[PDB]
């Protein structure tokens, strides 16, 4: 018996892929390993679940790499704004040697990465006006996930930020406690945020991988043959997740458009990116040992 964690609903692309993984694992191990996925963060918010998985209280999970940054230093590289040019670049990079360096870093903190899920690009949405240039972010209080890099990101754009659990964002928008947040289409849609924050502006400022990972303790207990089988199941599940993801993005977009959401491309994404320089400079000064990881990712997209 394995318990697994997903923050999203069962029908979200990630949810479907995880159920496929769970089935394939049970089938390939002849019932020796029987994973059960707990969706909707039933077993805790993301930071607490990461903790429970490191200690082996939870057996597997789909984590966004953003919240992984405060736990695994190398993972913070993935939260540098605009580090990836597109999700396709991110997939190519994460499926190759650079992705292995991230897996190595997570393993040191007791998480065994089996495959990488996509989460598109995250963009700003708010209740007040289209964002066309960085100066339009002035005056907006924007929710971010709990990584200091995201507060720095919003601050450099011109606004102000506040870290908050995903589950709380909807009501916080409804009550006016925050003016906006940022995410991909499927989250913006499935969470209901689009019902309150009607302006979605395509900053596409973060392209965050997500892992499908196992507690090191749970991993080590297995036979060698079952590890090989579960690794295969995870790879198949990620392939499925990425296919479901593309469809899901288009379906979510059409739904929010039909609902009257105002979507705008920004004037010039490079103007937002240029403002991020101090973030990169400070990062590589703090972490000289991670500088070559930053430059290797940048260089791999020329
Ligand atoms: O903004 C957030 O908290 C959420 O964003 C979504 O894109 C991620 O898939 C989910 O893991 C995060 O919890």
């Amino acid at each position: 018996s394995w318990r697994g964690w997903n923050i999203h609903p069962p029908s979200y692309p990630n949810g479907k892929a995880l159920e496929s993984f769970a089935k394939e694992v049970a089938e390939k191990t002849e019932g020796r390993v029987e994973p059960k996925v707990y969706h909707n963060a039933v077993l805790g918010d993301q930071p607490d679940a990461i903790e429970q998985t490191r200690s082996g209280a939870l057996d597997f999970a789909n984590f966004n790499m953003g919240p992984m940054g405060p736990i695994v230093p190398a993972a913070n590289v993935l939260s540098l704004p605009f580090i990836f040019k597109s999700p396709d670049d991110m997939y190519r990079i994460m499926d190759g040697e650079i992705g292995e360096r991230f897996a190595d870093a997570l393993a040191e903190k007791n998480l065994i990465v089996l495959s990488w899920f996509g989460s598109g690009a995250r963009s700003l949405y708010n209740t007040d006006h289209p964002v066309e240039t960085p100066d339009d972010v002035e005056g907006l209080k924007v929710r971010v996930m709990n990584n200091d890099l995201y507060v720095q990101m919003i601050d450099e754009m011109g606004g102000n930020a506040t870290p908050m659990a995903y589950g709380e964002v909807y009501q916080s928008l409804k009550t006016g406690v925050i003016d906006g947040a940022e995410n991909n289409y499927p989250s913006y849609e499935s969470s209901g945020h689009y019902e309150v924050a009607n302006y979605y502006s395509l900053t596409e400022h973060l392209i965050l991988p997500e892992c499908l990972c196992v507690a090191k303790a749970s991993w080590e207990e297995l036979s060698e043959k079952d590890r090989q089988a579960i690794r295969e199941a995870a790879e198949d599940a990620a392939k499925e997740q990425r296919a479901l993801w593309e469809e899901g993005v288009q379906a979510s977009k059409q739904k929010i458009l039909d609902a009257g959401v105002k979507i705008n491309e920004v004037d010039d994404k490079s103007a937002f990116q240029a403002k991020m320089q101090p973030i990169y400079d400070q990062f590589v000064q703090e972490h000289p040992e991670l500088e070559s990881l930053v430059t290797d990712i940048q260089d791999a997209q020329s």
